């Protein structure tokens, strides 16, 4: 029996190695396999990865006439001491178990141990949509010991920044992913003390040009279309009136359709400001002709008892104001 | 073996400490990690937190030449007595178990015990949408002992209002969160007796200005647009008629689009009252011109065999009535 | 050890109390905590409740110098006999287990037993939507023994109609709930025999006035709007034609929007009949003017080589027919 | 102890009854409780049922002074041999376990056994939507032994066609259900051999008249509406043009709305053919007037330097072609 | 007892067969039962299959007077050594367990073993939608040993390309499936070494003709409809203007409706390019008439103080440009 080469019943494996003395160092490496999904309304993401641990325990040393190591599956985990890592700020997680538990232990003759398992985790990520669609988001995954303070267990990245590897074809459908790196920081709990925490950081971006074509283009086109009435004969009322009202209807169907396709986030974003300002422009172009038609009728009635000046000024004033608004908007939102 | 320092087989751990006598006090602290989601149709919310217990048991005392405590994981829980807390009015819950069970026990030399675990819970919350979007909601989470009355177990907040801590970046996508505090109250069951219950309370609010721009603005604009026809020559029938009917169509597409984007709650809310009143105003503006055109045709036919008075009065009467409705509405709904 | 006061190893707890003789009576009480959700497409509902059992077993009697009872958690259930209740016509269910199993047993000195647990269940409910939105639905939850016929186990409500209690704030978002009561009935299985079954019954209703404002109001308004053309000068073709076609478009957008918001039930309901009849009325008003314009052109051409009679009759005939349809419809559907 | 009446430790219950000799016959009965849901996109359905087995084992015989049988719950299943049935072509399944495992065993004095359990299963069903909404679908559920060939275990329906019972109120929301019956057939696996398989078959149909009113009615009405322009004075251009373009818009909103409400199946179905043909008819009616107006203008200009023949022919030709298309369509698709 | 024919307690089944020496070969066969679902947004698919293993172990040999083998269920798996296969790049998986665990073991007298189980797996698949709806996708499922390198375990397809079988009625609702085959490749891990990996490959395609009718047809029809105004009398302003604006509205409702029905993938696809170009064409046709009407009014006013040339050129220039765009587009995207 291989479990008799390790004197399992001769030691108390409910206490850590080096109990009573300096803290035992534990090194960690991570390999990220994929990014599975992201939820903008609930503000979280899901990832699948491999987690590896490295430490030394003299109680597991065994004699050997060679330098070969012994390998075990997850059934041995319940008989020895192992570190208790958990994921901070997570919502759910599980360990894969097909066709059996995805766990491995390798023991060197001198007592060095490698501990490897495959896991899937869902973690929270606070997001800010004020600058949508030109927003940038930063996310992280955090690892910590549940019950051991820094006086008993010292947790660190085994090879610094070389301890993190990512798959060559990692991707998300609606985002671009960049800038993976690691950091560390100490955390304080009033109930028990100080703990060391490890982080994995990355950044997300959208495809701007899609949103530009999809949203900003049609609104600008309809605003330019509403200016055509300034060049039409003012005597053609049955042509001037339906044009304006139909332009208003069209802008409304555009805005409704654009709403239906964005994530349901109930506060003001940049693209709403652009859309609503454009709608106000279309509205004012209808009031302009109402004033022209009333003044012309008044003059004709007075007389019985050429281009109007308002059209001449509007032809210049409307585009300049729209250009100025665009300059200010794009200087503010980049 | 550390489990031999506690005389586990020398006591009956199916009975509480102090059995036969006064009730044993149990103190509680809570740390809230995040708010995960909220469902308006099903009327519930989900939260993740840390739950800590504190009590004393002389049967767990052990000799020591120092003042160091002993720490255990969840495997010891099945060998000793622990309190049986459950969440009242909950729909589902679970205890996190990656990479192992997220449970800890710490025992002092004199028998003081700390019991800590990490849990996620979904709880009901009755909501009232009568004043939407200007509504305010209050929610709570409740903690109680399943099997012990106040004569056997006395449950209380360990440090009063200082027993509740919340994470600095707690947030929801569509709500603002304020005013966390704790309370206590006694509850009666006819089957078994009196129990003490603990509460955690908080309040939610919406972003009003978003809904104002999104809903109230376009309806007011279309109502003002329908008044333009009062200043148009009454002889231009092919201009007057299509304007009114197209305004009605536009208001209808607005209302349908607004419905499609609100939570599916099938009873009357304030924003429906505003929308429907606006639609009635647009409808009456079309009936006005129908009457004008009939009367003018009658006069002309009679004669063969200037502004009409109705337009002159409507130009004044319609805006005043709308302003009065707005005053009453906003005095009622704040 | 408290489990030595009951002679657990001196009896066979795989057989019922009173084996060999008359059936053992078992009384039941129920406390309903909440109604969690309802699904109209799948035709089911979900509820959370407390279930309590009461029976006597002389094998559990123990000596005592007082009249105090002993209390146990779920770990004792596997050592003694307990009744095997299940829910008939259910789709899924589970027993709550945070922070431990929500089960309790209380044993009197003379052998009386109380057995209490907390459970959540999803059950089927056949619904009929023919009269929507004026429909009424009735639902039930059923309880039965899996393996014991009425010759071995007699199941009954412990206190008649007083055995059912409901929470003071039970509610659903889209329904009104009334008329809770209990009944009993015997059921026959050809495989094994007769069993007694218990029922919990209640009734659901909708908020009619919401649906009236939301659906019936706009359709009636558009039907009345289509009658305006009967009072317009027949010589104004470019006013008469676009009015009718735009009214048809508006009614179509209303019907599409109303469909998008009802539960996806693919058979004919009352509100469809009202909507479709209204659409036919709008369609006939356009055919009326087509006939008028053709006849007028024919007369003018014939002559070269006042109000038309059709308008005069339509002005009377259309509203009377619509009023008659409304009388018949509302006498049929209440 | 009742488990000592059966000599459990005197036999090897890892081998079947009659090992070494002819195959042991096993009879099956099924009672269907409900049909829970159906998914058209994923092509599967879900059902809840009772499954009963019947066989004889002389090793379970026990002495008795009467003819009474002994009943056990699921805990005895792990101590004796039982048949290993599984569901072929299923996606998920589970056995109900509230308030305990829904399993029963009944043993006669002579060794006859009844084995009963309650289960829910989701199974695949390939569907063909070519004839939608006039399609018909056939589904089945299949039962088979996992590890025993027909040489060791003989599986059959216990009472032929009388072995299948269905609940009196079984129903689905969007389908009609008819024609339950059973069959059997032998299956071959190259890895191990021949196995006998049992089937349960049934058929589904839709409510045609709903779809007729919902889809075919409005399209026919708009096609008939487009024919009105053939009777309108050709000199009234501002009446003829907007009518046609608005009819095209209305047909487009109808088709979009109809798409939004059908299951997302991305290939051509019959109702698409009808809709698209109707749209082509509306399109050609606009080209007709374009040609009329150009020819009239040419004639007038030529002259300066009554009904047109095209209208007269169109008034006859358009309805006849539409009627012929309808005859062919409904002779093809029934 | 059959488990005494195999000397289970006389061997250490924590080490592989042939420990210390050359690697043990393990052959694999796969039978695919169904394809359950596919998710385009999350980029994964789900499949149900049978997995079979074949190897030899002299420790399991037993005496026999015949050539009959012994069969066991999953309970024996925990007592002997078996291979530890897992699925690479998977998101979740499970082993079916109704009515018991779907596992089988068959042992020959000479120690040959067959190991069979039924499993369902969800696996990732990166997709590219640039050419939608004319895109083609390739997917794979991968199998690998968790803990044994190629020096200890040699994994291979048992019968080459004949080791893969697929069900005769495998299908997906929205895709066509072709070209199943197998491959193998060696993989390197810096943590432990080289491993052999097996692949199952297949290809997916869409139904093009559906998308052609659904999207490309209406846009082309509306572009052709906008050309009608070039043949209309330029003096009929109240006919020319509403036609153009209504055509713009119709194209907008078409594009919105087409968006609502495609998978929510936020980057530019081919069908967007076609739609947006068509919209620009419709927009330019309105600017054309605006210029014509202004120039005509200028000429008339100048004079007071036939076909216009622009119409004559547009009648030729617009269709040629559209045909050229179509030629380039369909030469690029096939
Ligand atoms: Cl965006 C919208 C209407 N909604 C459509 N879906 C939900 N709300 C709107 C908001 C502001 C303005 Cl100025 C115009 C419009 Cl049309
Ligand atoms: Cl809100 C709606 C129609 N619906 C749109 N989606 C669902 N119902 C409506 C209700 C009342 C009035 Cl006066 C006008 C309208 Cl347009
Ligand atoms: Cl209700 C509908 C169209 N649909 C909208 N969504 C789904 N179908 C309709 C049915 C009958 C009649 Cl007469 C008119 C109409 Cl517009
Ligand atoms: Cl059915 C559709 C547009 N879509 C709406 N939703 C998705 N596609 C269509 C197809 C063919 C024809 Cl000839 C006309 C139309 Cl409007
Ligand atoms: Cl596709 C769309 C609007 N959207 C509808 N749903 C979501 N966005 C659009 C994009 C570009 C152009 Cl040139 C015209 C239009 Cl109408
Ligand atoms: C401990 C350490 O070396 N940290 C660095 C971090 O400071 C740097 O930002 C990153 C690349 O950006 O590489 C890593
Ligand atoms: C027991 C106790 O001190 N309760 C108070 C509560 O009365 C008060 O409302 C809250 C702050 O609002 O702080 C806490
Ligand atoms: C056994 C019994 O008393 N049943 C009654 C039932 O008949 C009655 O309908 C209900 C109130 O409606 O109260 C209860
Ligand atoms: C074995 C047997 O009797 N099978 C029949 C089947 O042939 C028949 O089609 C069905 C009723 O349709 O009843 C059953
Ligand atoms: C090992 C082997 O024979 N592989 C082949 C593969 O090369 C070929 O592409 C496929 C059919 O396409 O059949 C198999
Ligand atoms: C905080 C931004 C407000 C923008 C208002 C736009 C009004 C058209
Ligand atoms: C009409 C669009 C104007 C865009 C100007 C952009 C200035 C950065
Ligand atoms: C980061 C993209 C900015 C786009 C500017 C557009 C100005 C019209
Ligand atoms: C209880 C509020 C009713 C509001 C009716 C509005 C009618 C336009
Ligand atoms: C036309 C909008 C009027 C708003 C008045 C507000 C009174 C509080
Ligand atoms: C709490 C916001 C009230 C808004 C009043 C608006 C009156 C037009
Ligand atoms: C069974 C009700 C049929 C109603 C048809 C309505 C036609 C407009
Ligand atoms: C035009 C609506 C008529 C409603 C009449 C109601 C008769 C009960
Ligand atoms: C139960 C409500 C009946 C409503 C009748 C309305 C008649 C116009
Ligand atoms: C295979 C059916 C094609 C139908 C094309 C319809 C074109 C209007
Ligand atoms: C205009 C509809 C014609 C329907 C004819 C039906 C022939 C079976
Ligand atoms: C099975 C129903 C056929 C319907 C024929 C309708 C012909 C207009
Ligand atoms: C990369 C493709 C851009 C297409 C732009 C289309 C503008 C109408
Ligand atoms: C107007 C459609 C033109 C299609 C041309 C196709 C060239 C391959
Ligand atoms: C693979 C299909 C190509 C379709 C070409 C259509 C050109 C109008
Ligand atoms: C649109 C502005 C009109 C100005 C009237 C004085
Ligand atoms: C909306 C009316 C405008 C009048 C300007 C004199
Ligand atoms: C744009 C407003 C013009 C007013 C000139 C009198
Ligand atoms: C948030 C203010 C934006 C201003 C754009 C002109
Ligand atoms: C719109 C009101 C008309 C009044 C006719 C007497
Ligand atoms: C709708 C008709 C109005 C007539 C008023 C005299
Ligand atoms: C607003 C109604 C006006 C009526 C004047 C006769
Ligand atoms: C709308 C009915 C017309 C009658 C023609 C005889
Ligand atoms: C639709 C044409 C009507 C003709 C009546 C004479
Ligand atoms: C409503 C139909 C009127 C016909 C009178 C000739
Ligand atoms: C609509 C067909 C027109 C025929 C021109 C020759
Ligand atoms: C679309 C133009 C039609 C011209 C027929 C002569
Ligand atoms: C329907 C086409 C008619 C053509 C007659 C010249
Ligand atoms: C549409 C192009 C107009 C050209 C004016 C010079
Ligand atoms: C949009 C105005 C066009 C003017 C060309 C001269
Ligand atoms: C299509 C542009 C035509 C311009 C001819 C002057
Ligand atoms: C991506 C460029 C497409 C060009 C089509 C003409
Ligand atoms: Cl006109």
């Amino acid at each position: 029996k291989s479990e008799q080469l390790l004197r399992i019943d001769d030691h108390d494996f409910s206490m850590r190695p080096g109990f009573g003395g300096p803290a035992i160092p534990v090194g960690v490496d991570v390999q990220v396999e994929s990014l599975d999904s992201i939820s903008e309304v609930d503000m979280d993401f899901t990832m699948t990865l491999y987690l590896r641990h490295y430490w030394k325990d003299e109680r597991l040393s065994f004699p050997s006439t060679n330098n070969l190591s012994m390998t075990f599956d997850g059934r041995l985990v319940k008989k020895i001491w192992v570190p208790d890592m958990f994921f901070v700020h997570s919502k759910r997680s599980f360990i894969h178990d097909t066709t059996t538990d995805n766990v491995m232990l390798r023991v060197q003759p001198d007592g060095k141990v490698l501990y490897s398992l495959r896991v899937t985790v869902t973690a929270m990520c606070n997001m800010d949509f004020s600058r949508f669609p030109l927003d940038t988001q930063t996310c992280s995954l955090e690892i910590e010991s549940y019950a051991y303070t820094e006086d008993d267990l010292m947790l660190y990245w085994k090879k610094g920044n070389d301890s993190l590897k990512t798959d060559e074809r990692i991707s998300l459908s609606q985002f671009l992913i960049q800038e993976f790196h690691t950091t560390t920081k100490l955390a304080f709990y009033s109930s028990t003390g100080w703990y060391n925490r490890l982080y994995i950081n990355f950044t997300l971006r959208r495809h701007i040009f899609f949103f530009l074509l999809q949203t900003y283009f049609p609104a600008t086109l309809m605003v330019m279309l509403s200016w055509v009435s300034f060049w039409i004969d003012r005597r053609a009322v049955p042509a001037r009136v339906p044009l304006g009202i139909t332009t208003v209807l069209t802008m409304s169907t555009i805005i409704t359709g654009v709403n239906a396709s964005m994530p349901r986030v109930s506060y003001i974003k940049a693209v709403d400001i652009y859309l609503w300002v454009s709608f106000v422009f279309v509205f004012l172009s209808v009031l302009e002709y109402a004033a022209v038609n009333y003044l012309t009728t008044v003059q004709e009635r007075k007389e019985q008892k050429d281009t109007h000046a308002i059209d001449k000024y509007s032809r210049i004033i409307f585009p300049a104001a729209y250009i100025l608004f665009n300059l200010i908007y794009w200087s503010i939102f980049s």
